[PDB]
């Protein structure tokens, strides 16, 4: 075809007698008997200088080899970035391979290949359409890939004592130049203030005492003042690009630190100017820091306008810790998508996405008859169906224009972005898919949403879940469910996120299945906002000993600091165990910036569902009797009689077995209440009730880490446990009560760690709305996810 330098082109190669030609595909068998036999397009055909015939081989993916493993079509193959130059002499034979192009009416559709696979991330999406004597998708994207890595020079200024300054440079497609803002991680640099680092009980009075035997920073920001490089060989060293930065502090760098900056706004900083140095490799993005009287519009206009904003009002003086005026220096020079929301619930998921303005959810379909009400409360404009989806999906089926009530039906054509979070129920633990259980998730909830998306075809898709959906039954729910996405042609893939990173004061892992139509844009999972508690931020996610990530970049820090439950709800009015008035005055402001953005700026005196459980007077006296200190709970209870209303008494609890793994106490006291703790079997009569010491989380406190957190007291400073549809000092993550009033917390709280605006209406019975609010996706969580859509409209 051309004739390089050191290498000869040709069209075609006679291998045995048969021709091969560009375009064609091709079996070469694995040294590995074990392995399915190697695939590959042919990209080029040459012989080298060195008399070898060759080929480019841009490797296939097959379907066992992604995700989808042992459920994908057999003879589905996928592309993949991966190919390289091979011996002709390594073929084994050409094979057919055809594109299955998605059909030009594919709304109306209610070895090949379709979709290219992205391995790491475990994203299916559309090929590229990019056309062109070697052409190689696979090569074409790697080159594109590294341009967009590497950090180049964009614009020198003038050499001073061996160093070429600059005026502009670019790594992963963001142009930083002089001026522009940085985000660094936060060992890149120190603030010249100086950071100081930061009893006995009787045993017998407190018999389980014994048993009690983390956020990292948010980025470093800094405004760029020079940036200078090196040289090598009489030439700029992009390999060494250097940025000298202005030090902005966060309220919490100045000497005020937390406390005495937990009502500021959380983009708000300070001006310094202190100076430091830093390697270009570390810069983790960029981001706009404004002067607040620069501003043409409202601070609040300016936040809510764009991401990474910024904003500072004054400079602080590390010296004479005193805030003055900032410097003279530091100054300057779509159509909503028609949404179904399936499972609507409350409408949670529902907020997230008005919020960021990229639908409109026109019809919701909830059966349970207090969160539909809840959900037409919050929105008017919405057709809500309290119906069983699959009774709604067959009244379509059927023709129906309407229901029994009036209410019109969607249609094809109607809906373009379906979302919802489908109870998956009895999928799990882990016991092999059997064929039975096939049956099962044929007729399961989530095989009923994804009849949605294939008979409404909608432009993306969106499944919300408990973290352990995706691993149910060996991971067999997730890989029937993107399976069954892949069959009808849709863009997908699947990540787990965090909520706390997103801006709420809880501790709330997700799964989330996206997908988009043929002609889409994938989207992305969003990057972090928040830093959170490491521990709760494992994202990752194991299929068949395969660990995939999301496209998130942000593993350790992020530009905003974590929110708390003191950020979460310090200014709400006190009330006892088993308040129950719906309406009450706040009597008191926002004191955050988290309870400003909930709370709103309008005038608004009416506080809603701040009501919570009426506990048993057994429940009351023990949760009276859990101290203040941070991290009290089950463990500090005393073992005393108390009198109970009525005449009741929550009795002490006895001690009478040895516990041979955790000994006597100090006070010589035995420390089992079963014969179990002996290493016996279990005495039926072991079972003491009535004691203020729960006779339970003695008798299996050792098998499950002296069941920690239970009648447990929410922290200042801390979290949320995951919000519960019913809140239990006794479940499983039992702290939920309040950090010092002797109750659980109240709905309202729970809808603040959700982060549900105040406005926000639930409906029903104390426990109906529990129910709704712990059953939502947090607002700030789907809004993030929202935004990502988002960018997909552009
Ligand atoms: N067959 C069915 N059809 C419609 N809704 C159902 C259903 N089975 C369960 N549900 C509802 O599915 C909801 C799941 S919780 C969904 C919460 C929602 N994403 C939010 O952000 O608010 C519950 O409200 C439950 O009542
Ligand atoms: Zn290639
Ligand atoms: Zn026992």
């Amino acid at each position: 075809m051309k004739i390089e330098e050191n290498r000869t082109y040709y069209q075609k190669v006679s291998i045995d007698e048969e021709m091969l030609e560009v375009g064609d595909c091709v079996s070469v068998i694995p040294d590995d008997s074990s392995k399915p036999l190697y695939l590959a397009r042919v990209t080029a055909l040459w012989e080298d200088k060195n008399g070898q015939m060759m080929f480019h081989a841009h490797w296939f993916c097959a379907g066992t080899d992604t995700v989808l493993g042992a459920t994908s079509d057999p003879l589905e193959l996928f592309l993949v970035g991966e190919c390289e130059n091979m011996q002709l002499s390594y073929i084994h034979s050409k094979v057919k391979v055809i594109y299955k192009a998605p059909s030009e009416n594919w709304a109306m559709e209610g070895y090949f290949f379709q979709l290219w696979y992205n391995q790491e991330y475990a994203r299916f999406e559309s090929p590229p359409k990019t056309q062109p004597h070697k052409f190689c998708l696979s090569c074409i994207r790697l080159a594109e890939l590294r341009q967009k890595e590497m950090p180049k020079v964009l614009e020198q200024i003038e050499e001073v004592d061996g160093r070429v300054y600059c005026s502009s440079i670019t790594k992963n497609g963001v142009v930083y130049r002089l001026g522009d803002s940085v985000y660094l991680p936060p060992e890149a640099f120190t603030f010249n203030i100086k950071v100081a680092s930061p009893d006995p009980v009787n045993e017998t009075l407190y018999p389980e005492h014994y048993r009690k035997y983390d956020a990292p920073e948010p980025y470093r920001i800094g405004r760029i003042k020079e940036i200078h490089c090196g040289k090598k060989k009489g030439k700029v060293n992009e390999a060494d690009i250097k940025l000298r930065l202005y030090k902005f502090y966060r309220p919490e760098n100045t000497h005020r630190s937390y406390n005495g900056s937990y009502h500021t706004d959380i983009n708000m900083l300070y001006w310094s100017d202190e100076e430091a140095v830093v390697n270009f490799s570390d810069v983790q993005g960029r981001c706009t820091v404004e002067y607040g009287e620069d501003l043409l519009e409202s601070i609040q206009d300016y936040s809510q306008g764009g991401p990474d904003r910024f904003y500072f009002l004054e400079a602080y003086n590390s010296k004479t810790k005193n805030f003055e005026d900032p410097p003279n220096h530091a100054r300057s020079p779509l159509p909503k998508l028609r949404t179904l929301d399936v499972f609507s619930g409350c409408g949670g998921l529902s907020e997230g996405f008005h919020q960021a303005g990229i639908s409109e959810t026109l019809w919701a379909i909830e059966m349970w008859d207090p969160a539909a009400q809840a959900f037409r409360l919050n929105n008017p404009g919405t057709t809500v169906f309290t119906e069983d989806c699959n009774v709604l999906l067959k009244l379509v089926m059927a023709g129906e224009v309407t229901n029994s009530l009036g209410q019109r039906l969607p249609q094809k054509g109607d809906v373009e972005m379906l979302c919802g979070g489908p109870p998956c129920q009895g999928f799990s633990g882990m016991n092999r898919f059997n064929s039975r259980t096939y049956s099962k998730f044929k007729a399961s909830l989530v095989v009923s949403f994804l009849s949605y998306c294939d008979y409404y075809r909608p432009r993306f898709f969106l499944l919300e879940n408990v973290r352990n959906f995706v691993s149910y039954r060996r991971s067999m729910v997730l890989k029937l469910t993107l399976r069954c996405l892949v069959r009808m042609g849709y863009q997908c893939t699947f990540g787990v996120l965090q909520a706390g990173q997103y801006g709420v004061a809880q501790t709330r892992r997700r799964a989330i299945i996206l997908a988009a139509a043929p002609g889409e844009k994938l989207p992305l999972f969003p990057e972090p906002l928040h830093v959170f508690a490491p521990r709760a931020c494992q994202l990752s996610v194991v299929v068949d000993d395969k660990k995939f990530v999301s496209n998130i970049t942000r593993l350790s820090s992020g530009p905003f600091r974590t929110i708390t439950v003191r950020d979460t709800m310090s200014d709400l009015p006190e009330i006892q165990n088993g308040a129950s008035n719906s309406e009450i005055p706040y009597n008191g402001e926002p004191l955050s910036w988290f309870q400003r953005q909930l709370r709103g700026s309008h005038y608004q005196p009416i506080l809603r569902d701040h009501i919570c459980k009426d506990m048993s007077p057994l429940v009351a006296a023990r949760m009276r009797h859990i101290p203040l200190f941070p991290g009290s709970d089950w463990r500090d209870l005393p073992n005393i009689q108390v009198r109970l209303g009525d005449g009741v008494i929550a009795h002490k609890l006895q001690y009478t077995f040895h516990d041979v793994k955790n000994g006597y106490s100090s006070t010589g006291a035995l420390r089992g209440v079963c014969s179990c703790a002996e290493g016996k079997a279990c005495d039926p009569e072991s079972r003491q009730f009535s004691t203020l010491i729960p006779w339970c989380l003695p008798h299996t406190g050792n098998r499950h880490n002296h069941w920690a957190g239970l009648y447990g007291r929410l922290e200042w400073d801390g979290f949320f446990s995951t919000t519960v549809t019913n809140p239990e000092p006794m479940g499983k993550q039992g702290r939920v009560l309040h950090p010092e009033q002797h109750r659980v917390v109240s709905v309202r709280e729970c809808a603040r760690s959700q982060g549900f605006p105040d406005s926000y209406r639930f409906f029903g019975n104390i426990l109906d709305r529990h129910r709704q609010v712990g059953n939502a996706v947090p607002p700030p969580l789907a809004k993030a996810i929202g935004l990502e859509i988002k960018l997909c409209l552009l």
